[PDB]
């Protein structure tokens, strides 16, 4: 009479299928269970043996199975963690702290995507990757797209609920700025659409972050116009090529460029056996290369972009280009729904309100050259992002935001070098405090960082709540208290039911 036998009995006692082959446990098959656990889990840091493991994993095949799983987990007082794409930076979708026992409900079998051009919209289920959504859209039309993530393997279920920015945010805003409806499962196992859940809950799931406001089954997204021809480029500058001053110029102008123009910077050490710092300016321009060169000559001639560097292509090709696909790959590669690689990593995030001066940058370089594999990605805001209020949706990082920084340290060897890398990024984060947003020091919720504080820990939730959501946190808490009073949907940094 095991926990899983009770779980299955509760499942089948629901009037809505075999299910055995949708279960994974150490007792069934330890080898299979491990592989299912690791399958979509992206951060290898959270797959080491030291990490708490779920008693079992359940992969529902229909929406009714998701309902039954909620009902049964609640009835057996079994802690639930939801997983769609598995990209959580802190492994929150497959690793739970001090909630023994816990179960993973993995939604990777619900990947239906239905595109309807006539209404300029689409329904995408939680287990679909954004790459799959992108592919299905372009399949119907070369002049439609969607402004969500840059990474192809991001799961819908955990992506859009955090806001979902990408290379088209300066023109169309966030993925969460472009949704119409959704279907969610509440704490009582009811399926609610926007009409049933009400406007407050629908607001909450447009930036509130995953794991807090019920199980998202599907989003109804609003398609956006993209041109038949999109231009991209990647221009690389090192410190020996006036790199620091060039980056400083980028800080001053990137958020002020034409709405069609998105130029992010990818920054990492590079071999010159010494190292230098290398900045890759990667761009997507919703227009032709002729117009682009004119835009660049006026506002960023320091980059030294030439026609030779520009490549014109379809929107879907540009998506794969930015995502770092080889030119040898085809759009159908997006259908595999697999990440390009995996490693152990620790990430943090920042928002910049005033340009980091060159001396601040040089101090950053000194630290980067002290680390094995540091990497930082800077993403320009402005454009449409400045024209939306901070309280429109829970995502608060709008006007005044020059750009968002993603801090990264990665490694291949797990617990061998983990401690060193963790300490390095925390030191660097502390160094940067003087240069980034203050009161609060803003952070992106889909870049989970437990260092900011947890519900259970001694850090008050208002402190880290203010970083992710700013002035929207209090309202999120109120909604959470009303929607899930028993705190069934919860994790280390879930929106609490109350404050105090
Ligand atoms: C790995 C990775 C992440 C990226 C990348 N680039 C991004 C970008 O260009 N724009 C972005 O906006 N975000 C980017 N991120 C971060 C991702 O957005 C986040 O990592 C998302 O949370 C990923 O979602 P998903 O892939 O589904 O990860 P999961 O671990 O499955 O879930 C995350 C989080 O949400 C909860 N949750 C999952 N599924 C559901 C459902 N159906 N309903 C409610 N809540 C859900 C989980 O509990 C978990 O806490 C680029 C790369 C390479
Ligand atoms: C338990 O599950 C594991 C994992 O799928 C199974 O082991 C694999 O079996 C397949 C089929 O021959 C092989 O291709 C793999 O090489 C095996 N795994 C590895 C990597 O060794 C196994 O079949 C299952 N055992 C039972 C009892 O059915
Ligand atoms: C937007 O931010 C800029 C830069 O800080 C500021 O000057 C301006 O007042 C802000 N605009 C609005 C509408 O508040
Ligand atoms: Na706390």
């Amino acid at each position: 009479s095991t926990l899983q036998q009770d779980f299955v009995k509760c499942l089948v006692d629901n009037s809505d299928f075999p299910i055995t082959a949708s279960f994974f446990s150490p007792d069934q098959n330890a080898t299979l269970f491990k592989e299912e656990l690791e399958s979509t889990a992206q951060n290898l840091r959270y797959l080491t043996p030291s990490n708490p493991k779920p008693v079992f994993i359940f992969e529902p095949l229909y929406e009714t199975h998701v309902q039954a799983a909620v009902v049964c987990a609640k009835k057996l007082q079994l802690h639930l963690r939801l997983r769609s794409g598995g990209h959580d930076y802190e492994g929150l979708s497959f690793v739970a702290e001090d909630e023994t026992p816990f179960v993973i409900v993995d939604l990777s079998k619900l990947r239906q995507v239905d595109v309807d051009l006539d209404s300029n919209s689409a329904w995408a289920h939680a287990g679909a990757t954004i790459g799959e959504v992108y592919y299905r859209i372009q399949e119907k039309s070369q002049t439609h797209g969607f402004p969500a993530g840059l990474c192809s393997s991001l799961g819908i279920g955990g992506h859009l609920v955090g806001g979902a920015y990408g290379s088209m945010m300066r023109k169309f805003g966030l993925g969460a700025d472009n949704v119409l409806d959704a279907r969610i499962v509440d704490a009582n196992g009811q399926i609610l659409d926007r009409a049933a859940m009400g406007e407050d809950v629908f607001w909450a799931i447009r930036g509130g972050g995953g794991g807090s406001f019920g199980v998202i089954l599907a989003w109804k997204i609003k398609l956006v116009p993209v041109p038949a021809t999109v231009t991209v480029f990647t221009v690389t500058k090192t410190l020996e090529q006036d790199g620091t001053k060039v980056l400083y110029k980028w800080e001053q102008i990137a958020d002020k460029l034409d709405d069609d123009l998105f130029i992010r910077v990818i920054i990492s050490p590079a071999s010159k056996g010494n190292r230098t710092i290398s900045m890759s300016y990667q761009a997507q321009f919703l227009g032709d290369s002729n117009r682009l060169l004119q835009v660049m000559q006026k506002s960023f001639p320091e980059l030294g972009l030439t026609k030779k560097d520009c490549t014109e292509m379809s929107w879907i090709k540009s998506v794969m280009y930015i995502a770092g696909f080889p030119n040898s790959a085809a759009p159908e590669a997006l259908l595999a729904g697999k990440s390009l690689f995996k490693n152990h990593f620790k990430a943090k995030s920042d928002f910049v309100k005033e340009p980091i001066p060159v001396e601040g940058l040089e101090g950053l370089w000194e630290r980067f050259l002290e680390e094995d594999s540091p990497l930082t990605i800077w993403n320009p805001y402005g454009g449409m992002m400045s024209r939306i209020s901070e309280s429109e949706i829970p995502f608060p990082h709008r006007n005044g935001t020059l750009f968002k920084i993603q801090w990264l340290s990665t490694w291949q060897d797990g617990k061998v070098s983990e401690e060193r890398h963790m300490k390095w990024i925390r030191e660097m984060y502390s160094y940067m405090e003087q240069y980034v947003s203050k009161n609060p020091r803003q952070a992106y919720v889909n870049y989970r960082d437990l260092d900011l504080g947890t519900n259970e820990g001694e850090t008050d939730a208002r402190e880290w709540g203010a970083k992710y959501y700013k002035g929207n946190f209090e309202r999120l808490v109120k909604i959470k208290g009303e929607f899930d009073p028993d705190n069934f949907f919860r994790h280390e940094q879930s929106v609490p039911t109350k404050i105090g």
